[PDB]
């Protein structure tokens, strides 16, 4: 490792045109100083892999206003205006990648592995090609993502995917010892640990450099191996993208939807309803939320004295963790997830089918923000996939229904479906089957509400409701 | 997290014919009181996956004595007596894969990814199948491994390898918080950390239990949503296992450079290490996963849990980190290490090596070495004896030998000559042994070869 | 073999929705009254594996016309209205397939080859994926196709396609006789051969009912073994289809030598054979089926049977040979046509051809153009006006317009200079059309190119 | 096409170590002069790429016999001492292929497929590697085939075969008009079509040469595209190597056998009893007997006056064929064959299993003369397989049993057993099941001669005999 006490100096030799991984989630361990000082080379057409956009003025937000990339290669893009601006104005290439398959990408990149499959994709734009990289002014696609190869194993389908190597890397972490070892912060880490690996040149900017020996060599998360340049950087805002603390109909769907944990699992939970299930959770009961971007183990907000910016949840909230909690990268959160491990997966949806296709990343010409893990997350046949979601949209139209309009995120991937009048099972081939029906409503009410048929339980009961 | 007090409590359901993950690189890491709980149990058939095959009575091997098992997925198998006679009985199914293709496919198997590719093994018999995995009672070939499909990517040959999965892992980890997380200590993590998640049950058994908060969230191995049953091991043995060639080693030891990192192999290479200047930092890579070993300890200071790649004890140096296997793996597969040193039984002209297969009947495996020379990237020297014993050629057009990989060497150092070896132009002479004339090394190279116009008396390092 | 007398009896059961191989190569050996009684059946939502599309209200037209089809899966779907109306506006999925594909997938699907790898379509949308099969209603994009793997052999990448087998094959022949053998005349055979080996039921329409032994055995072209239901057709219309450039012309005329084998596409290509000495032997072999083309026949000579490449009538001349679309194109992919000469709009400088596709939200196909740059022994030579309308450059560094093939074509002629193309090299600039200079020639290409130390004014033809 | 009138000529430029084709299927169709030919050249170490072995000194036996060939690439060598004794004593090297996948694979490598997929010698030593290719004195094996890649596609297992191309081809024809269009004369098609347009240099030989105009276009069997040089043979001896002429227990077998014939069936019958079997078809049915060597519909033996060596079975009996009979090439039986175009294969076989593998075509270091198309012939599902046999061997060895302990020629491949004693149906996942018993023994006289287990038809009859 070369030690730099000028971020410029560490970054003056990025090529224009360069391909840079950019770590962090949201604005979590976003390397600051790194972006700052690229910023000040002016470097241009830069292809940036960054797992988000950071937001409009900070994080990659910075490079978008200085229209110093190219193109993005990011899963979930939302929250940055200038962003939109120039995706929607054409000005700006995105290829909306899944996480998992970001980060495991990533990973490849940096392992010798050219190529792997996944399923994460399958049967969406991600597989079939389409997904827009670059508009026209009038919305328009001009570029659009190309197809991958599909190959079935093991009686399923899955998708090549290709490494993902960056002519440099800008990396945060929190510290460097003098030999170069890294370790990273609560969920700071995220993607700036894997792509420390996959990049001819990683820059690694940390909080504090300490002495060799300050680390448990079982400890290093990223040995100094992988660590060609380190700077110490000059400041950090660590800016708090959402403020959540906690203070010292949809409501029935939060209620029955809590009414899915059991004891002992493990959950992964999707902004809003989801996780506002998870409020009702049973003292008695213990439920070990997984997130995304690198935690197992989250617990409620923060109270403000316990309000952290290296700790938020996927939704990009200050969270905290509960005892016994674990912080992982990126790509180990997505291996997690895509081997099933993770119990439940609990989203919300636009429209799921009639066999449990879901979709619920994007509304050509609408929303284009990106997938983030949805799609990792329900592509696991082992992890059960709820539907959380108001049974109709506006005009009554059908969200329910034989088959998705809306772009998927999966495909057959949906085993429940939880709205406030109605909870269905999903089966891939027998389709629906109504198991709980809200009192008031009627079997035919639901029929009217929904864009398929389904079957009815024998022993459909009245709608249950979490009694906390 | 379930926990149990009993072992065998934890393995009982164990079906005959399980495929089981079982941690350890030699008898480091190894899961000695769930092996011990297997032979209570009396589950047959099993086919493990095992790096190694632990020693005659130890580790793996204890259930092979048992004959618990049918057959093993392994990447090197020496150093056990038992495993040699059932194998050459046919009383034993061995299945070699390489170390790091072992790894990645067991990390494949818990992350979802049915297969990958990977450079290690393309070229070998690792791609083309055909390696006896079990002989008949005559001595005649029963099952021979399958080939692996080759794909091209950015103008390099990869061959395909799937994942792993077992029905069970029984792994070795130092300790487990009350909820469950786990840890592993120096270079015993090997293969427990991925085999942790590629298992449907996966059964750990530790040396300490600790309370939960005992760890920083930051730095548990293995957080507790992969590991299903948990047991504090019951008794741990803590057992432990373990001029031509020093002109190779003097001039082996001029491979070194400042900040470089380098996974030397057993022998030449490793003693080479021993002539880097004091003033140089050279971080040795080692396979089982740590990065910065040091000298061998004095034997007040040998731990069980920290051994090199040929499982001699070892030291590490201050900075020092220890990773799992597939990270090891993927450390090198990606061309992190700068040198590879190795041996060699044969090179060819375009840079073929082959080091891993003495013709017999018997079979040791791969290890690591497929993968370490599988990267461009990474630099790699062979160090070796210039002919074979009869004076045979080590050096030739084309290995006869079984190949650990296609144009991967880049530089030869024997007694005589030091060769830089180009995967197209072939081989250049660039130094040459005091006393020796060009013409001898003609003599005992089998193929041509171009003599550098700067072709350099032999260099020998100073130290 | 059973015979019907009622065309309508031998398809009444096809399924709707089956997967349906229909012969015939433009209106050349299509089964007419096959497809009339499917007219009659109303049988719906057919996947129709076409080579090509009839013309609007004839052939497969017919089946379009009464929205019979569903998918299309075809090479070259030109010349039909309706089918451009219903591919525009989303009511028909088109799914186009190398026209030399199209044929060996069919071949594998009766020969038990479920896969097989080509050089055809490498490189191109064919590999690649992403040609809209199906508009929605507001032009987007419905249905997308899908890519092809790929893989190397021997230092050459190939794609996998896989074998096409229908549940019906509506194939027209010429004369069966009464055992159900079964003979095709002229260029009619095309695609009727292979189809009759690749169905599940394959009902064959002849214009004769001869008596057994009217054959050789030897000549059967297709055995009864493959003839399921065979039926005499009612009725057979024997329907027919069917200075700048001058300086091209009589550039690419230069190209051709005594005794070459050469395929000529429509247009320039085709017109410069005008040249050929009376004194020189060129065969003329078309991928219809075709070798040893003649000049075009006097109107009392035209025959139904026997049309080019781009569907004119033709002639053929003495010792001229017939054969399937299977076999020709094996016979172009393996290479043995010496000299495949076709228009291009872009190439790249290593030799990209872009000649199939002009963008626009209609789809005509790429015919066998894949198949005919696939082989790196077949010399290609692109005979087109060296820049685009607007004056754009069609060769340069890197073709903008769909791919025909990569790194495929050897020489460009254009009117104002030909050049050499090599894959690794580049251009190489060796005629020069007189009045122009070497700066006027970097002027109007997109690319750097070597100028031969033996440039020569462009040579013409004297003929 | 270039035309010679000597044969050396046409061949003095082959280099030692060449590839070549080598037409023919036993002595029909072979390339008499052009080995002769070869034979004055003296070019060695050859690959000769041949369907057979000619016999000791004939054919390929000649190349043989003056030790000219390194390696064979054949799916049957029988009948040829010299050929054999080599083999043994390791002098040469003889890929064992199997006839379809050897034509096939000629075919690929004149068609620009470099590999394919075929089911032909899925779960046998093709597949697996093994076979020998080069013996050591003491019967060892020193050079063993190497393994298949094996891929599902539709459910089923293919191993994926190379193309064979050859530096030159030797080719055996008819007749040539004078461009060099090529025609062959009955059963001598075989392999000599596809090996013309697999070699970078095809020569080929034949017995008239006539006027361009003489074919019929649409009838030339190979165009003069694919023919490099061509000579008109000096002279042909046609040598017949089995003269079969009808005039003017295992009879149990046979004619149990013979009632597998339908109507209007496609058969393909094994040499020995399937054929004897067929003699015993109603003259009121009509069965079209394929041979694999290119012909369908084949009829008797020849009155000595019908006697033409061009025309033989597979078994190389000269035959005849019946009224509506066809010819065509190796690659073409092939396709046939392996398409499941024939309803109907009948073989003996040496063992047979219970989920119906087969083994019939090797014995260890006792037969080893090829597969020939017995791989092929059983490789479709969409055709029946019978197989006739004696029910036991020797000391009353099991010969259908648990497993088969030779080598096989295909898994789960036998539908129909037929012995002396019995008739099992053979289901790949439920086994035998004895549906027909020689009157006079018992179920329990079928358990005692069998090594598997076997489910008894509830609708068990005595076994029929045909009544011809
Ligand atoms: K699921
Ligand atoms: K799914
Ligand atoms: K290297
Ligand atoms: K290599
Ligand atoms: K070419
Ligand atoms: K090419
Ligand atoms: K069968
Ligand atoms: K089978």
């Amino acid at each position: 490792t070369k030690f730099y006490t000028d971020a410029v100096e560490a970054v003056k030799d990025i090529p224009n045109g360069a391909t840079v991984l950019v770590g962090g989630f949201g604005l979590c361990g976003i390397p600051e100083n790194l972006i700052g000082a690229l910023l000040k080379t002016g470097v241009k057409e830069l292809t940036a892999v960054s797992n988000n956009a950071g937001v409009d003025n900070f994080g990659l937000g910075l490079l978008l206003q200085s229209k110093q990339i190219k193109r993005m290669i990011s899963s979930y893009v939302g929250e940055n205006a200038e962003f939109e601006r120039q995706y929607l104005a054409g000005e700006l290439e995105v290829e909306l990648t899944p996480q998992g398959t970001l980060a495991e990408r990533i990973r490849a990149g940096g392992a010798g592995v050219p190529a792997f499959y996944t399923s994460t994709g399958y049967g969406t734009l991600v597989q079939e090609g389409g997904s827009p990289i670059k508009y026209n002014k009038d919305g328009s696609i001009a570029i659009a993502s190309k197809p991958r190869e599909v190959r079935e194993f093991n009686g399923q389908h899955f998708i090549l995917e290709e490494a993902i190597r960056g002519d440099f890397a800008l990396v945060k972490a929190w510290k460097a010892d003098q030999a170069g070892n890294v370790t990273f912060r609560k969920s700071a880490r995220n993607f700036n640990l894997p792509m420390c690996k996959a990049a001819e040149t990683t820059v690694v900017e940390v909080e504090e450099i300490v002495d060799i020996g300050s680390f448990a060599p079982e400890d290093i998360h990223i040995p100094k191996i992988y660590v060609h340049r380190l700077v110490k950087g000059e400041k950090y805002e660590k800016r708090i993208e959402r403020l959540s603390v906690r203070k010292e109909v949809r409501e029935r769907i939060i209620k029955r939807a809590a009414l899915e944990f059991e004891d002992g699992m493990y959950a992964n939970l999707g902004i809003g309803i989801p996780l506002l299930a998870s409020n009702f959770i049973s003292p008695n009961m213990t439920v070990h939320l997984q997130s995304e971007n690198g935690i197992l183990g989250l617990g409620p907000y923060p109270l403000q004295n316990e309000v952290d910016a290296d700790l938020i949840n996927a939704g990009k909230e200050t969270v905290t963790v509960l005892p016994g909690a674990s912080y992982f990268s990126s790509d180990e959160s997505f291996a997690m997830i895509r081997g099933g491990h993770v119990n439940l997966t609990m989203l919300g949806a636009m429209q799921v089918s009639k066999y449990g296709d879901l979709a619920n990343w994007m509304i050509p010409g609408k929303l284009v923000k990106g997938m983030g893990g949805a799609m990792d997350l329900v592509s696991s046949a082992k992890t059960k996939v709820v539907v959380t979601m108001e049974h109709s949209a506006k005009g009554n139209a059908h969200k329910i229904m034989e088959k998705c309009t809306l772009p998927l995120t999966g495909k057959q991937c949906v085993n429940r479906i939880i709205t406030e009048k109605a909870v269905f099972d999903v089966d891939r081939k027998k389709g629906l089957t109504l198991i709980e029906l809200w009192e008031g409503l009627t079997v035919d009410d639901i029929k009217k509400s929904t864009g398929c048929d389904f079957a009815v339980s024998p022993k459909l009961i009245p709608m249950q409701q979490v009694t906390t």
